[PDB]
C-alpha cells in the first residue's frame, strides 16, 4: 500500500485536489499552475520557470520528469 504520497494532497472547499508541487513543496497559494506530461499531478509556474503559457505540442516536465529524460532521451 502507498506509504508515502498521502501528503501533498490537501482538499479544497469544493473537494478539488490541491496539489502541493513537489517542486517547491507549496501547495497552490494563488499561482498559475502546470501539468506534467509523464505525470497527473500540478506544478506551479515560478517552480520550473514558466514565463508564459507553453505550447501543447510540446511535451512539457518537471523537474522530476526531466530527470527521467535524463540527458539520453529515447523520445
Ligand atoms: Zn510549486
Ligand atoms: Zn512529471
Amino acid at each position: 500500500g502507498s506509504h508515502m504520497a498521502m501528503a501533498y494532497v490537501i482538499r479544497d472547499e469544493w473537494g478539488n485536489q490541491i496539489w502541493i508541487c513537489p517542486g517547491c513543496n507549496k501547495p497552490d497559494d494563488g499561482s498559475p499552475m502546470i501539468g506534467c506530461d509523464d505525470c497527473d499531478d500540478w506544478y506551479h509556474w515560478p517552480c520550473v520557470g514558466i514565463m508564459a503559457a507553453p505550447p501543447e505540442e510540446m511535451q512539457w516536465f518537471c523537474p522530476k520528469c526531466a530527470n527521467k529524460i535524463k540527458k539520453d532521451k529515447k523520445h
